DNA sequence: TTTCCTAGACTTGCCCAATTA
DNA sequence: ATAATTGGGCAAGTCTAGGAA
């Protein structure tokens, strides 16, 4: 079939798993991760912390990449991108090309990827260690288009691949995690996880 | 201008063989012999299977065509609806327009007719391997036969080509197909319809 | 011409129109009653039209069409698009916004305006049916709807297919009622009905 | 001559639930 | 448990006949 990019867990040689932050869904929320759905809840625009960790220090010149695709399989070759009302925004943070759902929040070494051959969207950083006291790597990534955007995700399920790669671009591990970007995380999280 | 989907088993005597899918409920390809029809789901494997009675020349090509199967339609260059043409992904190779691209042939070419707009992937024909009987295609439909927009329900044939290096006519073969969710279901019905 | 002849001659070529088959459905986008002997289609669509010969026309021999009033009261007043529609149909290079009919999927069309009677014809070149045919298509697009105020004002009119020379001598001519409408199926349904 | 309707019955993707291995 | 596949069924969306202003 039509090749489509590659969702399965590899916690590769450095022990790589993604980690988030344990929100609850008060009404307040922002981004809220539900660990029984593997799904993240977030608000429009709003900072959305994901956490690396890692077993063992990666080489130098990890970067970390993250890319939306659509979970259904009915739906895997269409390229995750926001709707026209979106890209046509200007919430420019000055570095995200308009067309990225994704972008990735206070870091100026941080780089887009228009793959040539594939059309499909990308956000990289270098991999950091854990700020020392630390655990783990945190990541702020911001959704920029809602699930609901008729035109855009239209209601369907998305699933954020991280993907841990060498400064060649090699593979070195791989995580993914749904994610829905709504009004009221905390609302839609207490709901999804009340069917079950 | 405007394409036949007139028959032509040439001087090889070309034709077209399916595989024996099966009809579950959302099969992935499914051909129907009384219908004629492929039923298919977007961007699945839909294999094609090229028998000839005689190896045709080097420089011989396969190509694929859609058109509507309807008369005044016949007309309209069959393409990809909007949203999936701007949401398009691709290979390195399909362009994001074409309704019809072939799996796993990095010798595969994509037209779009200077003069006719027309879209068409063309492969080189490849004689089948010592001990088999012929050689396959493997092609994907990148919307469904109902994309509001594009195909909009309306069914389409598909044109196979042999042809040689030259552009010649060497031979002719088309199948109706139906892109669609549960291609076993429809399949079924569509025959429950007779 | 002041006002064309619209008289059937089949000429020295057995110049016959056909016309494709379906019935009344409002999905019917374009429709020839044989009856009524009147095609009804809906605006901008696609309307095929079959050339049929009993002798194959010399190369060269061109297929021009042009659409005429019905009414007498109306013949000498030239058929052109409102002025509504004029002023965006003018897609495909090869027709001029004005053109009520055009023919779509032929790299050879030839727009006129008669400098001396203003009227609009689209030419093309004839051609001789499919390898296994026995008639050749063209496929027309009519600009207006009949119901254009300002255009067609709800008058009918005919669109005159006539076969010629290089030089433009006629060398056959047939013609037949055109109703570019909304959902036309019905119209004939009904149309052949009163009758 | 268009424009509204009024539904009803399909068309058709996709949900969910059972069920496989 | 655990993923994949399947079949039941549904309901948003389509076009219908059809009468009406
Ligand atoms: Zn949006
Ligand atoms: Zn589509
Ligand atoms: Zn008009």
């Amino acid at each position: 079939s039509s090749s489509v990019p590659s969702q399965k867990t590899y916690q590769g040689s450095y022990g790589f798993r993604l980690g988030f932050l344990h929100s609850g869904t008060a009404k307040s929320v922002t981004c809220t991760y539900s660990p029984a759905l593997n799904k993240m809840f977030c608000q429009l625009a709003k900072t959305c912390p994901v956490q690396l960790w890692v077993d063992s220090t990666p080489p130098p010149g990890t970067r970390v990449r993250a890319m939306a695709i659509y979970k259904q399989s009915q739906h895997m070759t269409e390229v995750v991108r926001r709707c026209p009302h979106h890209e046509r925004c200007s919430d420019s943070d000055g570095l995200a090309p308009p067309q990225h759902l994704i972008r990735v929040e206070g870091n100026l070494r941080v780089e887009y990827l228009d793959d040539r051959n594939t059309f499909r969207h990308s956000v990289v950083v270098p991999y950091e260690p854990p700020e020392v006291g630390s655990d783990c790597t945190t990541i702020h990534y911001n959704y920029m288009c809602n699930s609901s955007c008729m035109g855009g995700m239209n209601r369907r399920p998305i699933l954020t691949i991280i993907t841990l790669e060498d400064s060649s671009g090699n593979l070195l591990g791989r995580n993914s995690f749904e994610v829905r970007v709504c009004a009221c995380p905390g609302r839609d999280r207490r709901t999804e996880e009340e069917n079950l």
